[PDB]
């Protein structure tokens, strides 16, 4: 029983008083509002908000039974009696409180009939999580396959088919009930922590995500090397074995940017060494030489680190002395029994813990470490009586990984202000992307079911801020012998998802270079393709940094007025132009692809398909997975390199998928030095744009470059433009007004500047793309 009492304004912030206390409403933007209940009282701070203390001028109108607090896009309508806030985009009702807040923390809201609800982060439950209830408590799900209610990286957030996102801005042990218990109620609970939610609206799923990342944080562009090939296993046992793996990528002619060292780098056993955070010199005798030798070959070294310091580790006494570990209520170091032994947890919420841990990361980075892997940040074990500087384990649990990332990100920026941090972690919070967190889906089983779940997990995380969500390619957990077909399908899919990191327990090889001749003959040209496609992938990365647009986009983006598409977790967009359908079972001979209506091409075979809605049936082979290209796509390639350290776009090859159904099309290629964290902010980039105009008698391309450029940027790029499905009726090409005849023979066999291959329906134009605008005009 709750009712309006009064309200004031304070720094664009509405402070409402009910019978039961204060509520602070602040627009963080024109489409996003923070609703803090118990505003009078001391709470944990926001974790989700990039700018917690921000609030923008909103307009306030008081009526008889209601208030209205509007930002521009988003309207909070505050019914006085009974007390209930609802939320409008213009006058479209998004979300209405039921009971709203009840004081354990509780929030209740109505669900509309037929409303579909994505969210919760990593679960394997179906894309629409409506009808589900699950905890908000980051926890391991070792060896998961085709089902999970609770894994490494939950998010206290949802995305509705009404096109809002709701965030429960609370770090504590909790639960989400999505109209499970009560068909028409969504309920958020926590045992403790901040009593705050955040509503974000958009006109579309893309502008919703732009709105969400605006207020929760934009991922800084990762180093281009994060888009390369990783050598990883659990785990390289020695310097010799690590050097032998880098050598195996060289002798097997697979691309390699980064080798990842698991927990044997700091001790000879799985158990009893964690917290050493220093080289096991018996097995890694010359690590500085090792990292420098790798850097000469363009290969980066990434080291695993964990929150736990064992009482058996060389750093126990020092960590206790420095007060770096979390404490019991008595005030001693909290020790508890992990798989690895008895130990404590570094308190990343404390000054002493942050400085102690930071200092260790600084020393190892100085020795030559390029990037960082933080495993077990759930935290994996976190007894309820553990005491952090700001709260107990159950209150801070879901933000530990978040703050660990922040700590490590700040540290890397202060040591190397001219480099982009690489921070790979298993657990974080809403907004962790702003600290460059790159998550993976943990200890997935080596099963088809484990593979079949990855698109669902990736889209669920991508939709709520995590563009670089990926899987251990090939699978991680148990098995006794390689499932070759599964492995191949997993590393094919890998090419078309964010981070190319095969990884698994080392009783079965995870790295493609250790596979049989057939497997290498299939995967080698696909790992090269990943590198040739860097201009496509790096451009999707750039768009992610700009707008939060995830690299993997769900099928439902193709038609926002067809909510039935929301259920799809078998087909997704890799950037704007590729519809990928991974094969997730053995012996599949053909697939039915629910391609949006329009024209589509087989990425592998150039075959043209049109559909008015009917799905497309494509046969399958072991060599590839089904990928369709959207008519109007510009697919840019550079020559394959072994390492992104050698990346050049002096030679470009661009494939344009022509069809009269697409009279207007645009592409862009974002180029910078691949390393400068300030490139976008300072416009130290080369942004190539291509526009196609396709009419009955003409096909016109406009090429341009913006940005201030960057050191080593090519002035002039040798460009091969390959036009797929080109009309056989074009006779003349103008290039900036200069007329060139189109050859109709021997295109593959002459240094032709314009040649039509009649057999392939491909028109090839070869030219110089310099800094000035270029127009190419084909006419019948
Ligand atoms: C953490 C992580 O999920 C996995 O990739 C890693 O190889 C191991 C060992 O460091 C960790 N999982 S654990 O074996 O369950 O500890
Ligand atoms: O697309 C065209 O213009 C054609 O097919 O000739």
């Amino acid at each position: 029983a709750v009712f309006y009492k009064e309200h004031k304004l304070r720094n664009d912030g509405l402070v409402i008083t009910t019978n039961q206390g204060n509520i602070r409403l602040q627009f963080k933007s024109e489409a996003a509002i923070e609703v803090l209940y118990r505003a009078d009282s001391k709470q944990l701070p926001s974790f989700a908000l990039a700018q917690p203390e921000s609030a923008i001028k909103a307009q306030l109108t008081e009526t008889e039974n209601h208030l209205q607090f509007s930002g521009g896009t988003l309207t909070a309508r505050i019914q006085k009696r009974p007390f209930a806030i609802s939320y409008y985009r213009d006058s479209e009702l998004l979300l209405a409180e039921e009971s709203g807040f009840q004081v354990k923390i509780n929030f209740r809201f109505y669900l509309s009939p037929g409303e579909k609800i994505l969210g919760g982060g990593q679960r394997i439950l179906g894309m629409d999580r409506r009808g589900q209830r699950f905890p908000l408590y980051n926890r391991a799900h070792y060896g998961y396959s085709d089902h999970s209610g609770q894994m490494y990286f939950g998010l206290p957030a949802i995305m509705s088919s009404k096109q809002y996102i709701l965030v429960f801005d609370n770090s504590a042990s909790g639960a989400m009930d999505i109209g499970k218990t009560e068909s028409d109620i969504l309920q958020l609970e926590a045992k403790s922590g901040r009593s705050a939610y955040i509503l974000v609206a958009g006109n579309s799923y893309p502008s919703l995500i732009e709105n969400f990342t605006q207020v929760t944080g934009r991922q800084p562009l990762p180093p281009r090397w994060a888009l390369g090939s990783f050598a990883s296993r659990f785990g390289y046992r020695s310097e010799a074995e690590t050097r032998a793996t880098v050598q195996k990528y060289k002798t097997e002619d697979f691309p390699l940017d980064t080798i990842v060292l698991d927990l044997y780098w700091f001790g000879k056993d799985i158990k009893g060494h964690m917290g050493n955070l220093d080289w096991d010199k018996e097995n890694f005798p010359t690590p500085l030489d090792m990292m420098a030798d790798f850097k000469q070959q363009g290969v980066k070294t990434v080291l695993i680190t964990e929150p736990f310091v064992l009482t058996s580790s060389k750093r126990w006494d020092d960590a206790v002395k420095a007060k770096a570990l979390a404490k019991d209520p008595q005030g001693q170091p909290k020790a508890f029994e992990l798989y690895f032994g008895n130990g404590g947890i570094i308190d990343v919420f404390s000054k002493e813990g942050s400085r102690w841990f930071s200092s260790i990361y600084k020393d190892l980075s100085k020795q030559g470490v390029a990037g960082w892997w933080g495993d077990l940040g759930e935290p994996e074990m976190h007894p309820e009586d553990t005491q952090h500087a700001i709260g107990d384990a159950d209150t801070v649990h879901n933000a530990y990984g978040h703050r660990w990332a922040e700590m490590l990100y700040q540290q890397q920026l202060d040591q190397f202000p001219e480099l982009r941090p690489f921070i790979m972690m298993r657990a974080g919070f809403v907004g962790s992307q702003r600290y460059g967190m790159i998550p993976w889906t943990g200890d997935v089983s080596r099963t088809w079911g484990g593979l079949a779940s990855q698109v669902e997990l990736a889209l669920q995380m991508s939709l709520l801020g995590f563009g670089y969500i990926h899987s251990d390619l090939g699978g991680f957990a148990d098995g006794e012998t390689l499932d070759k077909e599964m492995y191949i399908r997993w590393l094919q899919y890998g090419v078309f998802q964010p981070v190319y990191r095969p990884h698994g327990q080392d009783h079965i090889p995870s790295e493609p270079v250790f596979q049989d001749e057939e497997t290498k003959a299939i995967l080698r040209p696909l790992v090269k393709l990943r590198y040739r496609m860097l201009p496509y992938i790096y451009t999707a990365a750039y768009q992610n940094t700009l707008t939060g647009m995830p690299l993997m986009r769900p099928l439902f983006f193709s038609d926002e007025k067809n909510p039935a598409l929301i259920d799809n977790k078998t087909s997704y967009f890799w950037g704007d132009s590729l519809l990928v359908t991974p094969i997730t079972q053995a012996g599949v001979e053909s697939v039915s692809i629910p391609a949006p209506k329009g024209v589509w091409f087989d990425f592998w075979k150039d075959t043209r398909y049109q559909t008015d809605g009917a799905p497309l049936t494509l046969p399958t082979d072991l060599h590839t997975i089904p990928v369709l290209v959207k008519a109007g796509a510009f697919m840019p390639y550079v020559p394959a390199v072994s390492t992104t350290e050698d990346y050049r776009s002096d030679s470009l090859e661009i494939h344009y998928y022509a069809d009269a159904s697409v009279p207007l099309a645009q592409g862009e290629i974002f180029e910078d030095d691949g390393k400068d964290p300030n490139s976008i902010k300072r416009n130290q980039f080369d942004l190539l744009t291509l526009q196609a105009t396709h009419t009955d008698n003409q096909l016109h391309f406009q090429l341009a470059r913006t940005g201030k450029g960057y050191r080593g940027m090519p002035e002039r790029r040798a460009t091969t433009l390959v036009i797929h499905n080109a009309s056989d009726q074009y006779q003349h090409l103008d290039i900036n007004g200069k007329t060139i005849a189109i050859a109709q023979a021997d295109c593959a066999s002459t240094p032709a500047l314009a040649c039509y291959d009649q057999e392939r329906r491909q028109l090839q134009l070869v030219f110089t793309w310099g800094r000035e605008a270029l127009n190419l005009r084909l006419h019948k």
